[PDB]
Parts: structure tokens; C-alpha cells; sequence
């Protein structure tokens, strides 16, 4: 049986696979593996070639957004639930395989994800006088004691567009219990009146100071955000990615640090409306002719002692006894605030997932888009509303085809 596998990454992780791959090979002398790596320049272009003249690896490193790109009715990869044998699914959390699942296809499994959560800059908030919130409330009622007390340079909290999308989307499920994207009708879900709701909720954020408004953000901003002055603690957070944290953290003004805080949530809430990105997965081409070998190799990856044993190359694995592993190592730390915020997330109730039609750019870039006509006084709440339900959906029209 001989198997092809791709990824691209670094040398790092070059090594740490072909290591891994020698180590299954020992285990199956039977089954080779031919490895196809590169680097991320030119590697989706050579995928794409492969996928669509049937000519892809048995096994490919994947990432999210190629369900998209290469399975939007779920046929573009393996069907993993037909070699479920060969993989132990039970490692990871049917939620996450949920959103590697289209029209009831399991396309990928998730190496590792990340998820948003926020992180106050504690000395700021220590003269702020005031808890991290616990409530949309009291994010909202930290804006103006902020602008009152510390001085009206001084915001709870920084969002970029992409940050505020997810922001208010977590707010909206934990209010409404109800997917983002519909799937079925390949569309936005919100009502016009919840759009209002969700626009409104950004003219009250930035109306009541609780983070700059796009306009105030430009006036400084040829940059990355962690680069700019502001974040001397003027601006005290970040709702963000905890697998990104520990560069934000390191370019705050020592002793000052980012803490991880509380989830706000409604009161009697039982969904904290949270978005898990998968950072990457492991597919099986919808060409192997080795379906079952190919389940072994990434069940051999993601599950066994020797293949766990690829450590935090691609991040902290999402599989329960990887992550069970590489703790008991030392491997992974439990107070680092990067692996803390993981499973905070993790941990509190969620129940929707996220479709990665919402993560695609031009949705993002669109909203972008919307909350600048709000703060440049083009569009009203209401006409913005109404120009993202409607743009929104015929990017999903379009992207989900």
C-alpha cells in the first residue's frame, strides 16, 4: 500500500512530520508514504491542480476554508464517516466535526482550533477601579466610566471589524439560540429587524465609548494593532484569538500584562455564542484507493502515543487524549494564558457552530465595509442593515454553490 501525504509548513514542521511518518511506517511496515511537502507559496495552486483532475494525496493538510473552496455540497474530500473505523472520532468533540461537516459529509478533522475570548490589560482596568465585566452591561457601562474617570483617550477595549463581527454574532446566539448562516437555504438567518438589532448594538458600543470607532481607529493607523500607542494602555483589551495572544501581551508597557477575563453573557444564556476556528485538518482525497490506510495515517497522527508525541507544531491539538498526552509531558502548560484561553472557551456552554462561509474574507471585508458607512455618516443604522443582509447573501449565494 503506498500512500501519498501532503502539507506545507516550515522546516519545523517538515521535520516533525517526516519523523511522525517514519514512526507509522515502523508500526505498518505494509504501508509507505510517499511525503509531498512544501511551503505555503504555490501550495494551494498545486493542490488545486491535483483535487480537480482526481490527482491528490490519500492524506492532505487542509485548511478550513478549503471545504469552500474544493466541497461545497461535501463530495470535494473523503467521506470520513465511511472509515470511521480506522478513526476514532470520539477524540474530538462532534461540534468541532460538525463544522468540518458539509451536507452530512465529514470532509476534514481538526488539528487544532483556536477561539476568541477576551483579555483586559490589568493594570489599566486596576485604575479604571473597575471588574472585568461579567455582563454586556457593564462592557457597555466600562465605556463611559473609561471616558469619565480615565480620560477620553481610554477605551475598555480595541476591536478591529473582524473582532466586532464576532463580537455581536456571539451576542446575537447567546440572545436568540439561532444559527448565523442558514445551510440549508444557503443564506444569512437574521430577520431585518435582528440585523437593526446587531448595527444598533455597534452604534451603542461606539456611541458609549467601549471601543473606538472605525473613524478614531484610522486616525492613527498605518498598522498592526498590538504596534500602535494606544495599545501605552489607553486602550485596554482585545476580544481576539487565544493562539495569537502572547505577541498583543508582549507589546504592553511591563508590569502591565493582558489577563484572560470572563465570557459575558446574558442572564439564563445557555449558549455563549462562540466562533472555534480550526487552524488546520487532515483530509482524505475524495481520490484514494486506499480509503481505510488513509484513515490509519490520520488516526495514527491525531490519536496514537507515537504520532501525538508532532507536539504543538501545527498548536494544541484538538484531540482529547492529545491533548491529555502533551499535558502529562509538560508538553502543554495550563497557565499560559494562550492554552488558558483555549479552554475557557472550550469549557463554558456552547452548543451553534460556525459555519466557514462566515469567515470568509469578502463577508468580513464587507462588514468592514458596513460599520465604516455608520461611522462616516453615509449609511444610516438602518440602511446598513439592510445593504449587509443584502451583499451578505449574495456572497453566500455565490460562495456556497
Amino acid at each position: 500500500v503506498n500512500l501519498r501525504m501532503s502539507w506545507w509548513g516550515g522546516n519545523g514542521r517538515h521535520e516533525v512530520t517526516l519523523k511522525a511518518l517514519e514512526e507509522f511506517h515502523k508500526e505498518h511496515p505494509n504501508i509507505n508514504v510517499k511525503a509531498e511537502y512544501t511551503g505555503w507559496d504555490g501550495h494551494l495552486s498545486r493542490l488545486t491542480t491535483q483535487i480537480a483532475g482526481g490527482t491528490e494525496p490519500d492524506v492532505m493538510q487542509t485548511n478550513w476554508n478549503w471545504l469552500p473552496i474544493f466541497s461545497k455540497d461535501g463530495t470535494g474530500f473523503y467521506n470520513l464517516f465511511s472509515v470511521k473505523e480506522q478513526l476514532d472520532l470520539a477524540q474530538f468533540d462532534p461540534k468541532e466535526l460538525q463544522q468540518t461537516t458539509v451536507n452530512g459529509k465529514l470532509n476534514g478533522i481538526p488539528i487544532s482550533v483556536t477561539a476568541r475570548i477576551f483579555y483586559f490589560n490589568d493594570a489599566t482596568w486596576a485604575k479604571a477601579g473597575l471588574e472585568y465585566p461579567k455582563t454586556w452591561d457593564e462592557l457597555l457601562a466600562a465605556g463611559q466610566v473609561f471616558k469619565e474617570k480615565l480620560g477620553d483617550q481610554y477605551y475598555p477595549v480595541v476591536l478591529e471589524h473582524q473582532d466586532t463581527l464576532a463580537l455581536i454574532r456571539s451576542y446575537m446566539t447567546q440572545k436568540y439560540n439561532i444559527p448565523t448562516i442558514d445551510e440549508a437555504n444557503k443564506k444569512f438567518a437574521y430577520s431585518p429587524e435582528q440585523w437593526v438589532e446587531f448595527f444598533t448594538m455597534y452604534k451603542t458600543m461606539v456611541d458609549n465609548h467601549v471601543m473606538p470607532s472605525t473613524k478614531y481607529y484610522a486616525s492613527f493607523g498605518k498598522s498592526n494593532m498590538y504596534e500602535m500607542k494606544p495599545w501605552n494602555g489607553e486602550w485596554a483589551g482585545t476580544y481576539m484569538w487565544n493562539s495569537t495572544i502572547t505577541k498583543y501581551s508582549d507589546n504592553l508597557t511591563k508590569p502591565a500584562k493582558l489577563v484572560l477575563g470572563p465570557y459575558p453573557m446574558l442572564p439564563g444564556a445557555k449558549d455563549a455564542g462562540l466562533f472555534f476556528k480550526p487552524a488546520q485538518m487532515l483530509s482524505i482525497g475524495k481520490s484514494t484507493k486506499h480509503p481505510q490506510e488513509s484513515a490509519m495515517l490520520i488516526n495514527f497522527l491525531l490519536n496514537s502515543k507515537e504520532g501525538v508525541e508532532l507536539g504543538l507544531e501545527r498548536g494544541v491539538p484538538l484531540s482529547a487524549t492529545a491533548v491529555t498526552q502533551l499535558r502529562a509531558s509538560g508538553v502543554i502548560k495550563d497557565e499560559d494564558p494562550s492554552v488558558a484561553g483555549l479552554n475557557m472557551a472550550l469549557e463554558l456552554p456552547h452548543k451553534m457552530t460556525t459555519s466557514p462561509y462566515f469567515d470568509d474574507p469578502q463577508i468580513v471585508s464587507l462588514f468592514g465595509d458596513a460599520i465604516q458607512y455608520i461611522d462616516y455618516g453615509q449609511k444610516t443604522v438602518q440602511e446598513t442593515a439592510e445593504y449587509f443582509n443584502k451583499q451578505g447573501d449574495r456572497i453566500l449565494k455565490r460562495a456556497m454553490r
